[PDB]
DNA sequence: TTTTTTTTT
DNA sequence: AAAAAAAAA
């Protein structure tokens, strides 16, 4: 939460600063987490300038060794937002954390985008209810976003729907490259008001249709790695929350399970957490954890009512 | 609805524009939704030209963050065409939406192509009746299209049959690759007069007989992903409506239902909606929803009269 | 009805053409309906050659969008051959269409092959009587074909039997693969004289005894899909007529009807029409429609006289 | 030296 | 029950 204007200090030119602004950098911490080469490659910058700049990023953000205790005390206050249902709150142990990346595993009709809606509204609850009190931006990439459902959840939690819709900064990606511009604009929007959550329904879906590899493929992974790193660039700074929804890739000639998310290893190593969603009978659905260091594997039911997620 | 001629501006060469025309691009928005690489790969184009071009696509079509409220106000006016019967209008909540992809699940004799006929006529009704007032193109791929039925529905809704048949741009695919050329020609036809609906009886049927995988298969999915993406390219621009009819693939060694549509995951993740059609006794048939974020699951009867869909 | 020699034009080598001849292709339209990959896979062909070839197939056969009206005007002239009895002519609304695939549903002693005989003779009637004036080829696969009955029908319609037998190109399949070679030879024979009708008594019967699946099965369906596609390749070109006779598969642990044709979904989705034949008392039999988009379900009697089909 | 994708009957 | 095949800096 530290604007570059604070770096308009110690002899840096304000127009040099406004050169820096165009990189999509808008906070001192973003400069602190910027690799030297990215900062060099942009034109009109001698490396010594970067010595000054990075010296200032160190000047504001400490980057040394830290006690495990202090880290624990700073871990004490992560919000971990409620999902809007109890059993998920038990699975996730209080729900999805801020400052992290999450994952929807499903085949279809698993209510993953549904959960994205309910989270999108429930971030706006007062913190006592677990909401981050943070405006929510929703990067849809299939156009499947439904305001009507947001009004339904608005009925569900008693807040006026108009207030809920006043936030929820919907955006509609098409090109794989477009998502990048949407990220830089996101970072541009982060400066003004503490947002709660980024959601992405199908970060991966564009990558199937565009990169018919291999390939390709080697380019596809090449792009995803940067995308996910940028998501870390946001999440490591402004908490809020990162949600990723993945289409599924069914194996052939496997054993006994015919699933696994597309995107290969690079997605898998990146996410702090992972989830998997099998349909039950009727509305009922089954969550099941993968790859969360915080938690033992667990599984649970939830119905998708008119209010969606519940019991 | 924005022709490339508007992009014949800001220093772009008119013959460069007429190079662009040949890509199947014919509208500014199509350029806006064009991935950078597809635009590069076509010959006679430096990437800087694409900087100009894309800069203009941004110059005409906004692509930034949007309020959920504004999206709601733009969601307020989607036509969602009547199906020509009341109970389906209740299931679908006013009928099939424009700007979307839909799905017929059936085994055979489920009247899916029947419904395609009735929709094909009923798009031509005045909007008060729910018709989009949009000419309809019908990409048949089994040759099963029957003008006679269109005359029957024409009796059903009192409009002269000749006027109905004056539209209905029937086209007869054979090769799997042929469907692609039919898509580019479709996009070419979109420029001239606002069409209502694309229909495809069996987008999938060619893919069985041609790709006897695996495979293949990995190529088959590779082709379908592009096909469906193109259908999104049309639907995200010109509304109208996309209808998909799928043959069924009966499981072996399953449990308890012996169905699921072919095409695997890639079809399933793509569609905004889904439908399923079990035969009842006599003419009567049963619709049942899958995978519509908008709607709770529901089911209903309808007879297939001489006028087809009704009660 | 367009021989490849017309494609012996625009720089194509005549020996390249005679390479093409060996594919079983013998008409320009067949090339037009040929998928790109099948044309590539055959040896001695660069893909650019296929660019030339397909460009010529487009050069002779239009493949663009068409008005529904024009399609109606071309639908106006389909012969729909008389079955040799009135009530069937009413059921089928003038009898079996050219350019289509048809289906015999029976258990045994339902006179399906009988009907195949009477059709086999009655195609030779003058068009005023509904005969296509087209030589008839009869692909038997159980050896049950009886010339004697053809002489009987010849008595029935007053034409000399010798003239009738002068056509009727009987062929006797054994292997499942053999039917394929018989198809390519059929296509080879199509060039010389407009034939009326292909008949196949038991396209499916070989598939039981050879593929004792599952399986198999997945291979069986894999083969049938190609077979049926080839039947479409013929029927979409040269009209005449396609007739399919199917043995029956009685269900176990069903409800209330213990039937359904073998071959699963893939046969079912393919046929333009379908028929079902229950024995009545004495000679009398009962036809009943399935899966004809053209027609409402109906049912009717007919006796199997010495002249077979009648009243 | 980097990089997994795909269900049918 | 039992089934392959797929490149490019
Ligand atoms: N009106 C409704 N009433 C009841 N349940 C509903 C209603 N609308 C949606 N649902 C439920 O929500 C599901 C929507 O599917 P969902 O999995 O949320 O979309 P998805 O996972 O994103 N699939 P995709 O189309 O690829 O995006 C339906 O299958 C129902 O279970
Ligand atoms: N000489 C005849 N006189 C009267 N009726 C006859 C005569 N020959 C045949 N039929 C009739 O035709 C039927 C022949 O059975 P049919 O159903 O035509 O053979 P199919 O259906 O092919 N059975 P399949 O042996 O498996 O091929 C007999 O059951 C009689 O009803
Ligand atoms: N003249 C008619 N009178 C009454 N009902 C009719 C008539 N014509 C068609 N139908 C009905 O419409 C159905 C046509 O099947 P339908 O499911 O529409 O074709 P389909 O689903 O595309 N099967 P396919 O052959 O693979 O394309 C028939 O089963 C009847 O229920």
């Amino acid at each position: 939460p530290q604007p570059i204007s604070r770096l308009e200090q110690c002899g840096i030119n304000a127009n040099d600063v406004k050169k820096l602004e165009e990189a999509g950098f808008h906070t001192v911490e973003a400069v602190a987490y910027a690799p030297k080469k990215e900062l060099i490659n942009i034109k009109g910058i001698s490396e010594a300038k970067a010595d000054k700049i990075l010296a200032e990023a160190a000047k504001l953000v400490p980057m040394g060794f830290t006690t495990a205790t202090e880290f624990h005390q700073r871990r004490s206050e992560i919000i971990q937002i409620t999902t809007g249902s109890k059993e998920l709150d038990k699975l996730l142990q209080g729900g999805i954390e801020t400052g992290s990346i999450t994952e929807m595993f499903g085949e279809f009709r698993t209510g993953k985008t549904q959960i994205c809606h309910t989270l999108a509204v429930t971030c706006q609850l007062p913190i006592d209810r677990g909401g981050g009190e943070g405006k929510a931006m929703y990067i849809d990439t299939e156009g499947t976003f439904r305001p009507e459902r947001l009004l339904a959840v608005a009925e569900r939690y008693g807040l006026s729907g108009s207030d809920v819709l006043d936030n929820v900064a919907y955006a509609r990606a098409f090109n794989t490259d477009h998502q990048t511009q949407l990220l830089y604009q996101a970072s541009a929007m982060m400066v003004e008001s503490r947002y709660a959550l980024l959601i992405v329904d199908s970060a991966t879906a564009l990558y199937r249709t565009d990169y018919s590899g291999r390939g390709e493929l080697s380019a596809r992974q090449m792009h995803l790695a940067r995308f996910l790193r940028m998501l870390l660039r946001l999440a490591d700074e402004f908490g809020v929350a990162v949600v990723i929804t993945n289409q599924v890739v069914a194996q052939v000639d496997g054993a006994a399970d015919p699933k696994k998310p597309i995107g290969g290893n690079i997605i898998a190593h990146a996410s702090t957490t992972r989830l998997y969603l099998r349909k039950g009978r009727g509305e009922t659905r089954i969550c099941q954890i993968y790859d969360s260091p915080c938690l033992p594997e667990a599984e649970a039911m939830f119905a998708i009512n008119a209010d969606g997620v519940g019991d």
